[PDB]
C-alpha cells in the first residue's frame, strides 16, 4: 500500500507543496462542475490497495469544498482504496459546534458525520477551534499544532520576543496564549468585552502579540489591538493559525495598528496578501507532510506537537 | 404532532404554495450564509412531538441548498421533531446514479446516506431520475410522478393531442413516454443517435410531444426536435418535468422550433421565462400538497399516480 | 494473507474452473442440508487472516443459494478470515431492483444490505441488471462485463459479423448493444411493442444478433426473433450473458427461428444444453479469475472492461 | 394505526385463526414465486402509518419461507408503516444458536440480524430453543410459552395426571419439564445417554408425559420412550411445541410406543395427521392472538406466561 | 505490525505472565482512579498500527474493571491501533445471558454491545457461561477451553483417575462434564434439586470429581458434595474454571468435605488462598498466551481445543 | 516493494507494451554514450526497496546493450533496489556455450558471469538456446517459450495446420519440432547435410513448417526450404523464435521460397520488415508481462508452459 496524495480544488499549492515533500506527484484528478453546477470528480489514477490522502481545506466557498471532499472520499472508497484519510486544514463548520441555548444546528457534528459515512477513515486537521470536535468522530483525528511554527516565526521575527507580552483576544483563546507564554517565558495578558474591553496584565512599552485560531472578519483582534495601544503597547501583533479573512476584515486590518498580521497557509492567502500589505504566512506544510508520512509508516505522530521538522 | 413547514431559500415560492394549500403558514426559520460564507440555519418556532417537512429543491447553486437542507434536517432532529421529512422535488446528484466503467463516485447514494445520516425519517420527491434511487435509501421514498399534471396539460393545451405522437428523445426515457402514449391513446416515437439521430414511428402531419425527466443544456431535446422537423412533423413540443436550463439551454431553445417548452415547477422558472417566451410551468403543488397531507394522515399516497386533486 | 476459493453448491464447475485458473484447490467446505432443510455449513480449513472468495451464483433453488451464500460468509467472517468478498456471477433478485407505482419491495436492496450485514467486504458480479445496484451496496462492488467475450465469440463465430446488425430486443437494453455496435462497427436495431413489435433500422439480408442480460422465460428475444425474421433478417442470433432458461424457454427456444442462443455460464448449462440443441455457452471463468487475482494483488480490474485475459 | 395482519406462504391456517380472533380480513397480499423461482410478494393493500405483524413460520421448505418474510418485512418497511412486527411462531435455525468446538455459523444469529437489517420493530415467537436467542436481537422480541396449554391439555386428556411423571428426553430440556412439574405437583424425571440411556425418578404403573419443545426426526423421543416402557411405565406420552416431523419421523413414532404425540400447531400437521393416527394437535392462536392485541393496545405480554385466554 | 500487551488493573499478574511468554514487556499504560473516582486511564506508548491486546478479567470490582477495559479500548482505537483485542478470561455478566419470563436486562448482550462500541476488534475469552454469548458479538470471539489443563491436572493430581466419576452439580453442565468423562474414559453422573437433591450414577467407593464453569457463593458445590458423601463416594473433588468465591463461598469450602478447589487462574486467587487451604490453582496463561500467539500469526486457535501447548 | 519496470536502449517499443500490460509507466532512466562512447546511465527516480526489471534483449550493438543493461543492474543494486531481474528476451552469446575441441571461450557462462556480479538476483529469458544456459547462473532463471503463441500463430494462420509437417532444419532442434508436433498432432521431419541435404520424413503435398529458435543469416532455413520444395513439400513456412537476420539473410529471404518468415518479437523487426515482404512478427509481450507479474506476486510462472495467457 503506497501513499496516494489527490488535491481538491481549494486549496491545490498546498496540495503540491505536501506532495513534493513527499515525493510524490499529486495524484491524477479532475474535480471541476457540470453546468448545472454538480461537482464532478473522476479519479485518475487507480487506488486499490493504497493508503489515499485527500487534501481539502474549509476555505473560500465552503459547501461547494465541502461536497467535493465527501464526493472524491466516496469515490476513492469505493474504488478500494485501503485506507482513505481526509486532511483538512482547517476544518469547515468548526464554530457551529454546540447550541447554546439556541435552536441551532450542531454543524461540526454533522459534518463530522457527513465525512464518516463517505468513508472516510482517519482525520488530519490542524488547530480544530474546539478541541471536543475530535469527539465528534468515531474515527482517530489527528490535531496538529501550528505552535511549534508559531513559536519559530516569533523568535526569528520579533527582536524584542524575550520581553513580549503574548494576549488572548477574548477569555476563550486564553488556553492558547498561556501554552505559547510557557514555551517563549513570557507574560501573558487577557482582554474581555465588558462595547468597552478590559484589558489584565502590563504591556506599556512591551511588544504585544495576539494569538488566536481564525480571523474571519478581524472585528474582535482589531478591537484588541486599539485596546492595547491604548494601554501604552509598543507595537502590536497578531497570529492567527487560519486567516478566512471574510467580508470587511482587509479594510480593518489595513486602518488598524498592527505592526503584521501572520497567519498560517492553512487557507490560500495570495489575493488577500495583494491587497493587504502587513499579512505575513507561515508555512505549515512540514507538519501536514511529517504527519501523514508518520502516519502512513506506523511512527508518532503526537512528537510533531512539541518538535519542528 | 402537527404539520409544521420550513422553507429553504432555494424555492420559497414553491414551499409557500405548499403552505397555502396546507393551510399553514410556512415555519420560522432564518436560512442565510455567514460572512464566510458558512450557512447558518435558526429554526425560530419549536418543532418538538411535530411532523416536520422541509421543502427544499436540488437546483440554483446545489451544493449551497443539499447543506442547507442537511443543516435544516439536523437542527430539526436533535430539536426533538417527532418525524423529519425531507420533501425534495427535484433530486440533486440524481444523474450520477451509476459508476459503469469509469473510477467515479455514485453521487446519488452519497446523497442518500448524507440525508439519512442527518436525520431524514422520509423523503418525498418528484420523477427521480432513476426510479433505483429509492432502493439508495433504507427510509422510505415517495416518488410522485407529474403524469397526470403532463396529461391535463396537453388535453387542455394541445387541440390535435388525439391525432399526436408521444416521442422519447433517447432510448433511455421510451418507458415514460409509453405511458404517456397508454393513457392518451396516442403512438410514440423513438429517437436514438448513431451526430445523426434515427426515428422510428410516424410524425408527418401529426403533432409530436418529445417528453423528458429533465433539460439541463437542452442539446438533447434541440436535437429531437431538429431530427421532428426533418421528418415532416408539423409542430413540435418539448414537456420536462424538471426544467433546469443551465448553461446554454435558453439560447438554443430560442434558436429552436419548439412550439413550447412546458416544464413543471420543481425548480423555479420565473427568470428563464424573462429571456425565454415558449417557456410555459405546469403547477405540481397539488400533487406535493397532498402527497404532505396523505403522509400526514395516513391516507394513501400512491392514489396520486393516476389521480389529479 | 492467501486466497481462499471456496465453492456454494450452486455452481461447482465454475468454482473449479476458477481455482483451476488461479492455481488453487478449492477450499474445504461442506454445504448440505439438515433433514428439516436447514442449510448445514461447515468450513473445512482455517480462513484466518487469508482472502476468502465465495463463489456463488443466483441460479437454480435461489433462495437456498442465497442463504447459503450468507451463512458461508457469516462463517468465514467469525473465523476471522482478513476480508471476504461475494462472488455472484449472476445477482439474485437483480430485476427486483425498483418499486414503480407498486406496493413491492426492492428485493436488490435487500439482498445488497443482507449481505452487507453477513460480512461481505466486496462483490464481484458480472453484468449487473442495473447498473444502479452498486449503489445499493456500501462495499466496492466490481460489475464485470461479458462483452470482451461476447464480441470474442461474435468475430470468431458469425463469419458475416461486419455486415450483422446489433438488435436490442427492448428499449432497455439499448444501451448494452450500442457499446457492441460500436466495438464491432456495425449498425444497431431497436426493437419495442406498441402484442406487435416495431423494428427500426435496416435488417433485410442481413444478420441480425440480439442482445441481452438475461434470457428467464425467453418469451421476449422470441419474438424479437419472430419480428426480426418478419422484417427480411437472414439469419437471428441471441446472445445472453444470464441463460436462466426457467418455465417454458426451453420450447419456445426449441420452436423459435434462432441459429443459436448463445449464453454465458455465469449460470450452469449442461442440463438445458441436453434438452436444447442451439443452446451454445461462453466461458467467462477467464474473467472472473482475472478479477479474483486483480482485487487480491491490487491490480487495476477495470482494465479488463476493454481486455481480454 | 390500525392491525394489519399479513401471512405468508408457510401457514395460512393458522394466519386465519389469528385474523379471526382479532376480528380482521387477513391483509391482501401476493406471496409466490416466479418462474426462475425468485419470491414475488406485493401489499394489495396500503400499510400507511399501520401496525403490521407478518405471520410465518419456520417450517415446511425453511429457506424459501424465510425469505418470503424478509422480503414481506421489507416491501411493509419501505410502504412506510408505522410499525412491523414478525409473528415467527417456530423459529427457524433456532438449534443452530453456538459453535461449540466447531468451525460452524452461529445460524440464529444470523436470521436475527437479517430480519432486524429487513427493517423488523419487534418479534413475537412461541417457545426459543434456547432463551438465548432473544438476545441475538436489538429489538424488543416477546418468547410467549405453550405452557398454559400444555398444562391444560394434560389436565383435560389424561385422567391420571395427579400421578404422573413428566420426564426430560435429556439433559438439556430438563428445566422446562420442572417448570411443568411445578405447576401440576407431580413427579419429574430425566433421561441421559451414556447408545444406553438412565433414567433416575420413579415411573412403575405411573403415566410418563415426556415434554420437549420440537420433535424433527423424533429419535430421541422415542429412544426415550423405549427406556421408559422398559423401567415399568403404564403408557408413555410426547408434548412438544414444535412437531417439525422431518424424515424419519412418522415411521418411527408409528412404530413407537406413545399413547399420542401432542404437538402445538405452530407448524401445519395435516399432512402428518393423515400418516400418524396418534398425533394430535393444542391450538395456541389464542395466545398468538392475545399477544398481538396485548402488544398493539400496550397491555401487559407477560401476563400470558400464566394464563390462558 | 507487532503484538502490544496491556494489563488493566483487575489481574495484573496474570497480564505479566501472558507477557513474559510472548517475549514481551507488558504495555506502558497508567490505570488508576481521579479523586471523585473516574477512571484514568494514559496510554505511554505509541500504539499505532499495532496489534494490540487487553487482558482484564470479570473480577473483583466488576464495574469498575469493565469500564477500565471499555476505556482502554477506546484509547487504543483512538490512537490508531491497527487491531484491538480485548482478552477477557472471565466474561463479566455472563450469567445474565437472557431473560426467561421476567423483565430483567441481558446485561451480557449489553456488555458486548459496549466492547463492539468501544472499539474492540475481536474477543478472546475462556469457558463462556453459556456459549450463545458468541452470537452476541458480531466481531469474532474465541472461547478457549481450560479442559485441556483440567484433564492434565486430573490425571497428574488424581491417582485413582481411571476409576473416578465425573460429576455435573446441576442438568446445566451436564454436557461439560460429559465431554471431560470422554476424555478420559470414565463414568459420569449428574444430581439435580427436587431442598433435596437426586443422584445418577454409582458413586460408592469412587473418587468423585464435580466439574463446573464456575464457583460464586458454592452453595451449589457444597450441596453436591454433601450428596455425594452421603451416596458413598471416597473422596469429592471440585474443579473450576472460575474461581470467584464471593460472599460466604470461602466459609462454606472449609465446612465443606472437599479434598481440594481447584480453580484456573482466570481471577486472581491469592487473597483467597490465604483464608482457604483446599484451594488450589491451575495456570491456564499458556493457553491465553498460545492463543494471542496465534491470532497474531493467523495460525489456527481451535487447535489448542484438545492440545496442551 | 513496488514493481519498477527500466528500458535499455536495445528495444524500446517491447519495453513499452511490457509496461502498459502491467499498467505501469517505464521508469525514467537516461541510457545514452557520452562523446568517448562510453555508457551514460542515470536512474531518474528512486528504486529504493523496489523490484526492479529491466528490459534489454541481446540484439543490434550486442556489446553496447549488454554493457548498458550491466550498467543499469549495478546502479540500481547500489541504489538499494530490493531485488534486480534481468529480462532479456534474446540471451546474447548463447550459441558460445561450450568449447568443443577448440581453445574457444565459453562467452554465455562469461555473460552469466557478469550478469551475477552485476547483482542480477533473477533471470527471465524466452527459448534459451541451449536450456544448459540455465545452469551457467547460480541465481533462478526463467526461460519461458514461445511455444503457446507459435501454436496458436500456427492453428490461426495456416488453413491446412492439421495436415501440415513440423521439420526441424538440423539435428539439434529435433526435440523443439516434436514437442510442438507433438501438440498439434501433425507428423514431423528432420533435414541433416552429409553441401546435399538429406530429409525424412514424407512431404509431398503437404505444408511444411521449419521451427528454429533463431535466424541469423539463415542459410540454414533457406538451405532446408529448398530441400523442402525438392521433395515436393506444397508451401514452406518458417518460424523462429528470435529473428536477428544480420548479415545476407534479408536477401537470401527475399531470394527465398518461404510462403512467410514469421519471428517472434524479442527483437525488434521494423526495419527488417520495410526490405522484407514476407517476415511476420508473433507479439510474447503478454508472456513476459505474465512472467514479470507472476514472480512479483509469487504465482506460478511454469503455468505459462502450456497456457497463452
Amino acid at each position: 500500500p503506497n501513499i496516494k496524495i489527490f488535491s481538491g480544488s481549494s486549496h491545490q499549492d498546498l496540495s503540491q507543496k505536501i506532495a513534493d515533500r513527499l515525493g510524490l506527484e499529486l495524484g491524477k484528478v479532475v474535480t471541476k462542475k457540470f453546468s448545472n453546477q454538480e461537482t464532478c470528480v473522476e479519479i485518475g489514477e487507480s487506488v486499490r490497495g493504497e493508503d489515499v490522502y485527500i487534501v481539502q481545506s474549509g476555505c473560500g466557498e465552503i459547501n461547494d469544498n465541502l461536497m467535493e471532499l465527501l464526493i472524491m472520499i466516496n469515490a476513492c472508497k469505493i474504488a478500494s482504496a485501503s485506507r482513505v484519510t481526509a486532511v483538512i486544514p482547517c476544518f469547515p463548520y468548526a464554530r457551529q459546534d454546540k447550541k447554546d441555548k439556541s435552536r441551532a444546528p450542531i454543524s461540526a457534528k454533522l459534518v463530522a458525520n457527513m465525512l464518516s459515512v463517505a468513508g472516510a477513515d482517519h482525520i488530519i486537521t490542524m488547530d480544530l477551534h474546539a478541541s471536543q470536535i475530535q469527539g465528534f468522530f468515531d474515527i482517530p483525528v489527528d490535531n496538529l499544532y501550528a505552535e511549534p511554527a508559531v513559536l519559530k516565526w516569533i523568535r526569528e521575527n520579533i527582536s524584542e520576543w524575550r520581553n513580549c507580552t503574548i494576549v488572548s483576544p477574548d477569555a476563550g483563546g486564553a488556553k492558547r496564549v498561556t501554552s505559547i507564554a510557557d514555551r517563549l517565558n513570557v507574560d501573558f495578558a487577557l482582554i474581555h468585552k465588558e462595547d468597552r474591553m478590559v484589558l489584565v496584565g502590563d504591556v506599556k512599552d512591551r511588544v504585544a502579540i495576539l494569538v488566536d485560531d481564525m480571523a474571519d472578519t478581524c472585528g474582535t483582534i482589531c478591537h484588541a489591538a486599539d485596546k492595547l495601544l491604548s494601554a501604552g503597547a509598543t507595537r502590536v501583533y497578531a497570529i492567527l493559525t487560519h486567516g478566512i479573512f471574510s467580508g470587511p476584515a482587509i479594510s480593518r486590518i489595513n486602518n488598524a495598528c498592527f505592526e503584521a498580521v501572520v497567519v498560517t497557509n492553512t487557507i490560500p492567502q495570495e489575493d488577500k496578501m495583494k491587497h493587504c500589505s502587513k499579512i505575513q504566512v507561515i508555512d505549515i506544510s512540514m507538519i501536514l507532510a511529517e504527519a501523514i508520512r508518520r502516519t502512513h509508516n506506523g511512527e508518532s505522530v503526537s512528537y510533531l506537537f512539541s518538535h519542528v521538522p
